[PDB]
């Protein structure tokens, strides 16, 4: 719970800083971007892995509840992920959160920055360096963020647990300058 | 006062909780009024636009009467609420018309509370044409009528800061 | 070769706007242009709208033969073309079978004068003014689940009204 | 002419090589991408400067009609530009050409890289290193590629002249590793 998260260059992640959250896994597409999960709703937005190979993803900024790391972002700690964008087609926030009414638990936008529903934790994934997985604790239980088939491709969804990395969607943080 | 029954294209009095297409008075170009984005900055909520396809009737609405319980006739000059009727909705808000108070155009949009003063309009006779009306809203004192402006897909209803004449066509 | 009839029992005339509407148990409305998948926006497929009161997009009918008056008779090569004041794709509003793909989607952009877009309208079941499309005449037009909903597709080597998409024509005015 | 076109790293451009064609005028946006120019047609596609800050643009590969200078690309020489993508929503080709039928003379996709109607010329552009501009040839006169306001943003159009860089949309080429 004390090992600071690092970007693709091995440097410590910092808040108020832009990063591309890119799949560490299957290198046959691009980064994570907003997109609707299905044709039932266009808002709020889900999180997909773009199929276009050199599209980096839409940048995010990592926020922190209590000044206890100055600007640093530590592992197994409460953080909030917010897409950074000059344009937003939905009347809700860009902060990540979970769709509880979704009977599939898609990771969606619209979450509240300071609220606890938008809380996620970054854990080390497997053994690759600077590689991680995301995990949320809805009501005490720990579940890792995975992915599932959606309209536009694989969309981030909450798994039933965090017992093993097997179902986790591995990610890396690439600094945007 | 003055409060007479609003009538549909067949001259029949309007009934609450009944589907009607709201269509522009003159059957010139386009079809009925439908939900559509007004610009490229937002998908939701939705504006009210006249479709340019000539045989599209428009998306039906139901009318509810806020301040009244007096039979099932909709009357002119009486607060009423307008709600689109559809089996599906792509936005995370209601199908009720209201005013986009915070837009320099005062677009009429979806997502209002059918029981809040925000979503109340009054139907008044328009010009000569029989069974022709206009929608009017009161910020409270003085009333402004619903007109239109050009938007992404076509004319979009806006609160006039002439009115956009409409008629009601019973569904089926 | 008896006349195809609309919902009023009137025979269809060529170059007259008609709504093609699903002659079956009714969840949705008429046939309209829509994209079949996320791989292409153009050309367009034929999809049944899920909205209750959407008539469908209008279509006109044309005949390769020019000696049967203006009557659109059953079992006679005809060309179905969407009628609209605007079109967002480079090709034609005429229906045709996507020669190549799996489900042989019926698509837009055909040549009303080419035999590539000729269809046949024939009686469907022992009903009233209910038909189907076939393609001299042998493959029946059925449907299959697509992006927006049922999309028209040509069926394999069969015409029996078991896997055919039931339709009625409603005159527009 | 004989001089080589250089990418952002000052290296010579090569054929069959993916590059991002990025605007050199501002930092108020991202690279060049396919987008429809107006609501009248979805296909073919125009070339628009995306407003999203970190979108690099959709890669393009450069081709030479002639089988002369191997895989080299030199200024003042005839070349065709073609988008590179595993997905394409329009029937037509990914090759750039001029829409001679529009009053705006929008640069659109669907051209024939082998036909002279898709050929363009990369020439130097005023201030800054490795900065260029594109010019097309009517017959005897050159017309630089500029841009005009379109539905989704600045769209490339064929200018009137090439008397100055004044109305030319400057670009640079960034190799897509
Ligand atoms: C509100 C609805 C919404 C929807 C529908 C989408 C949908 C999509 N976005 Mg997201 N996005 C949104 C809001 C939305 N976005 C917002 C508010 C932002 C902040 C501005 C972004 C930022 C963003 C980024 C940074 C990226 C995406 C990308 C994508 C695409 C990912 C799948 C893919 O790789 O296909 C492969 C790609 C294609 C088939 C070409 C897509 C062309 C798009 C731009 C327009 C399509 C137009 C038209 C409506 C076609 C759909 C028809 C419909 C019937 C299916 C997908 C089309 C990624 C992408 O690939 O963009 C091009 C990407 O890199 N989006
Ligand atoms: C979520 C956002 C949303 C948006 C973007 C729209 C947008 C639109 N709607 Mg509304 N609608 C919505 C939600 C939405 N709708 C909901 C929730 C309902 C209830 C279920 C409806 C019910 C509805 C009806 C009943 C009707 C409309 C119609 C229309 C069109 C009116 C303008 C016109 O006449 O063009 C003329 C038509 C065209 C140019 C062809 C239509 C093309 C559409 C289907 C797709 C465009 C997407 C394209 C691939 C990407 C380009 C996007 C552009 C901004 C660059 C316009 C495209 C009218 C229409 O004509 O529909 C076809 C109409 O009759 N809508
Ligand atoms: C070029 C691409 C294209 C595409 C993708 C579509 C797609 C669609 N059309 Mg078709 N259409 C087109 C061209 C196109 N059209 C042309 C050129 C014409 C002639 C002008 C028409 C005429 C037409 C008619 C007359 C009708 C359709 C309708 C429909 C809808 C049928 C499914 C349904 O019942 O949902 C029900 C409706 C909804 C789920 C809400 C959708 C509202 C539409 C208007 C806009 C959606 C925009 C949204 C932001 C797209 C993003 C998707 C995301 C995955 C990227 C579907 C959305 C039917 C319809 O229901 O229209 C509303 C209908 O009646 N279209
Ligand atoms: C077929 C029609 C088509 C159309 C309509 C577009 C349209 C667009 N493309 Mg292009 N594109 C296409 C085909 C198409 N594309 C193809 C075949 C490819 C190769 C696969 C691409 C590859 C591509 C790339 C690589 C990129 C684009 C981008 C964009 C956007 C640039 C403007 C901008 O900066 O907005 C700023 C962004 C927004 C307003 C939010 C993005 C919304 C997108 C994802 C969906 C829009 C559909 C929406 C439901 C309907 C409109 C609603 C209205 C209220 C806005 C614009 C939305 C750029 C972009 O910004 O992508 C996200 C970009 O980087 N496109």
């Amino acid at each position: 719970d004390e090992e600071p998260v690092k970007d693709t260059n091995g440097n410590p992640l910092k808040i108020e800083t832009r990063y591309f959250i890119q799949p560490a896994s299957d290198n046959n597409g691009g980064g994570l971007v907003p997109a609707n999960v299905d044709l039932s709703h266009l808002c709020p937005l889900g999180i997909v892995r773009t199929s276009l190979p050199y599209q980096p993803g839409l940048p995010v900024t990592i926020s922190t509840p209590s000044s206890s790391e100055g600007n640093d972002v530590l592992t197994n700690t409460n953080i909030a992920i917010t897409f950074d964008a000059p344009i937003w087609l939905c009347p809700s926030s860009k902060t990540w959160t979970v769709d509880s009414s979704s009977e599939e638990k898609y990771i969606i936008t619209g979450g509240d920055p300071k609220s606890g529903e938008s809380f996620f934790r970054i854990e080390k994934y497997g053994n690759g360096k600077n590689t991680y997985k995301l995990v949320r604790y809805d009501n005490g239980e720990g579940k890792s963020v995975g992915s599932t088939k959606s309209l536009w491709g694989p969309a981030l969804v909450l798994n039933d647990d965090d017992d093993s990395d097997e179902n986790a969607f591995p990610i890396k943080f690439r600094e945007v300058d």
